[PDB]
């Protein structure tokens, strides 16, 4: 996974694209979308 406030999606993002167990994968902005 990604860890909390971390990126699960992004533009340019090249990482984990599951959020914790305990985050979900949402959008904080186009070009970053995190795990809470
Ligand atoms: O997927 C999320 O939890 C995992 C541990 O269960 C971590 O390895 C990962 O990077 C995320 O924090
Ligand atoms: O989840 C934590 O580790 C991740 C990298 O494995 C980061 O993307 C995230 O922001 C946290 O620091
Ligand atoms: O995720 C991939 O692209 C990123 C930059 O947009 C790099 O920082 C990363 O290491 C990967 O190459």
């Amino acid at each position: 996974t990604q860890s909390h406030y971390g990126q699960c999606g992004g533009i340019g993002y090249s990482g984990p694209t599951v959020c914790a167990s305990g985050t979900t994968c949402q959008v904080l902005n186009p070009y970053y979308s995190q795990c809470l």
